[PDB]
């Protein structure tokens, strides 16, 4: 499923990401736009072997299971599949214990050099929400 930018906002807030660990709803749906495009099946393999999925481009090594990244773990306890859904909801539970894991939302390396210091409401700006 490709979202709409105002449509992705809602199903956000609906799952209770605006302001999780302080990160409002614009930095999450910037965040979404750099990884993704808000398409819910983009993939994206890494030169280490790790693939990232999803929305939010969840990472293989720490987060979900695909069953071909070696040494990796399971995090979120959930195939890397359930991440590409049309439901956000197995996006949103991983990427809150993502966040929480102590580096924030740098976690997610476009976030930080794409939306981090940026006017991120602007991504949330004319919504209803
Ligand atoms: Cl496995
Ligand atoms: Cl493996
Ligand atoms: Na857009
Ligand atoms: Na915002
Ligand atoms: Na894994
Ligand atoms: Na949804
Ligand atoms: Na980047
Ligand atoms: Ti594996």
């Amino acid at each position: 499923k490709v979202f709409g930018r105002c449509e992705l906002a809602a199903a956000m807030k609906r799952h209770g990401l605006d302001n999780y660990r302080g990160y409002s709803l614009g930095n999450w749906v910037c965040a979404a736009k750099f990884e993704s495009n808000f398409n819910t099946q983009a993939t994206n393999r890494n030169t280490d072997g790790s693939t990232d999925y999803g929305i939010l481009q969840i990472n293989s090594r720490w987060w979900c299971n695909d069953g071909r990244t070696p040494g990796s773990r399971n995090l979120c306890n959930i195939p890397c599949s359930a991440l590409l859904s049309s439901d956000i909801t197995a996006s949103v539970n991983c990427a809150k214990k993502i966040v929480s894991d102590g580096n924030g939302m740098n976690a997610w390396v476009a976030w930080r050099n794409r939306c981090k210091g940026t006017d991120v409401q602007a991504w949330i700006r004319g919504c209803r929400l």
